[PDB]
């Protein structure tokens, strides 16, 4: 059941520190693969980070966290939220495997966007979330948990230099066995976000 | 749940069969289910049934046929002006058509700070998990559905049309399919990922 997944999926931030096999990191990304996407453009591009160079990642991470802390950053609008991308940095840190997401028709963020680019960009970015999702809820179904990261943008123009990518950086997924099982997150009902006609 | 993301197919042509209001009920809770960016939870969902189905798609087609005429917005698009069309005639096939905004969206005719881009880019992210969780579990109830951007040939025009100041993000077209497609080109493992 898809449906149990996706009630059942919840973001993993306590990882087991047992090794995910190449093969189970396959299956995820395959699921990925089998997202629909305006125009099958299919734009997501993947970049495994093992223990191999997780180490490297993680200093590029940091130094731009650094950056913003200066306020030589891109987002002085959320210097509450820096807590929190030090604590994803050591969510990444932990987990056995991360997953750097690209989207190969991206246009910068320091880039000034027209409507049509604009739209573009929506239609490509909510494909690459169909992707993502699937890689989540893959990971459910094969027994991992899986982290959606997005703080990764506090180091966007050093994680882009770091993955030496012609790329858009979307956003980042940890995966690893659980070592938590929260309760459901709170949502907003039925009734708070939809309009019958 | 992996039998329905390698079993879920684009579809674009529907049984003329009602659906139950349980049944939309059921697929926009699992889109509430999806995860979001601070939890923020930013997608509203309008749900368009059979009696407001021809006032959506006169409101569509004037966008076409405003783009067709110079005075749209996606100029560079003028390719998939035919797409568009058949877009609305898969619409009209369908019984339920949600149109999905974003609360938290800014105008694609306003101008983004990098700051406002990550924005936008975490909340379209979370909305397409909202919209996939759909899609899947569409599947999951004997349904079909398409997922649909051609609405942004007609984005002020459908605005207007829905009385509302979000973002217009994409519609989702429901019903029991009349085809089983194949499955649609993929490129492979190889093609999109790089290993460090
Ligand atoms: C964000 C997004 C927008 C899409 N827009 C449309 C659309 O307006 N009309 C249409 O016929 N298909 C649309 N599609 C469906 C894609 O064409 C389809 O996902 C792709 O061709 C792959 O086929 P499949 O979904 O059957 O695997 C859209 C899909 C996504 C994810
Ligand atoms: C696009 C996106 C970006 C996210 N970014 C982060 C992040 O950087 N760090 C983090 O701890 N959680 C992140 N999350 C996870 C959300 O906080 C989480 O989905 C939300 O709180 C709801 O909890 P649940 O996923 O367990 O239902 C992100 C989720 C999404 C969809
Ligand atoms: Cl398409
Ligand atoms: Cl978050």
């Amino acid at each position: 059941m898809i449906s149990d997944s996706i009630s059942k999926r919840r973001s993993i931030r306590k990882y087991k520190n047992q090794s995910i096999s190449h093969e189970t990191i396959e299956k995820i990304i395959e699921a990925g693969i089998n997202a629909p996407s305006s125009k099958n453009r299919q734009p997501w591009r993947f970049v495994v980070i093992t223990e191999k160079e997780k180490e490297s990642m993680l200093k590029a991470m940091s130094k731009g966290i650094q950056n913003e802390i200066n306020d030589n950053g891109l987002l002085p609008g959320s210097r509450q939220h820096i807590a929190g991308a030090n604590y994803t940095v050591e969510i990444m840190k932990q987990a056995p495997v991360t997953i750097f997401i690209l989207n190969i028709l991206g246009k910068s963020p320091l880039e000034k966007l027209s409507p049509e680019e604009r739209f573009y960009e929506m239609a490509n970015m909510q494909s690459i979330g169909a992707a993502i999702q699937n890689m989540s809820l893959t990971a459910v179904e094969l027994g991992l948990g899986s982290l959606w990261i997005c703080d990764v943008y506090f180091a966007y123009r050093e994680l882009c230099e770091w993955l030496n990518t012609d790329s858009q950086l979307v956003a980042a997924i940890s995966l690893g066995y659980p070592d938590e099982e929260p309760s459901r997150r709170p949502r907003l009902q039925l009734s708070d976000v939809t309009e019958w006609r």
